[PDB]
């Protein structure tokens, strides 16, 4: 809060998308089962530990608003660039799916203290192409 005579920046670069790895994702309806099918491929680029070292990697997956337990990959051990290729499902009529919102979130395990989050990001279902195999690349945004 002040008139912003001094300043400099900056600002602009502080705008950007940090560079916090990216995810492989897949997802098609099955209207046949009446389930959201989700494929957690791959991970890339996900930032290096500060001081040197790779994290320890896993992904979980959830349905907004559901209050549900989230699904959660198996955790790869020290790797930037995680292969998991693992399939979840979310039984949930199609004419539920509407205005759920399914979100992908990258951890880094630790044993010790609270996992601490890579990135995030997010698919409404609404903008979801529901008559095709979806699957793409998405950079994980901060928090
Ligand atoms: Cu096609
Ligand atoms: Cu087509």
């Amino acid at each position: 809060g002040s008139p912003g005579i001094g300043g400099g920046g900056g600002g602009i670069l502080d705008s950007m998308v940090e560079k916090l790895g990216k995810l492989q994702y897949s997802l098609d309806y099955d209207f046949q089962n009446n389930q959201l099918l989700v494929g957690i491929i791959q991970a890339a680029e996900l930032p290096a530990l500060d001081m040197g070292g790779t994290s320890d990697p896993y992904v979980k997956v959830f349905l907004l608003p559901d209050k549900k337990k989230k699904f959660e990959t198996k955790v790869h051990r020290k790797t930037l660039n995680p292969v998991f290729n693992e399939q979840f499902t979310f039984k949930v009529p199609y004419s539920e799916l509407g205005g759920k919102t399914l979100v992908m979130a990258v951890y880094d395990f630790d044993r010790f203290s609270k996992h601490d989050i890579i990135g995030e990001f997010k698919v409404p279902m609404n903008t979801v192409d529901f008559g095709h195999v979806t699957e793409e690349w998405r950079d994980l945004q901060s928090a």
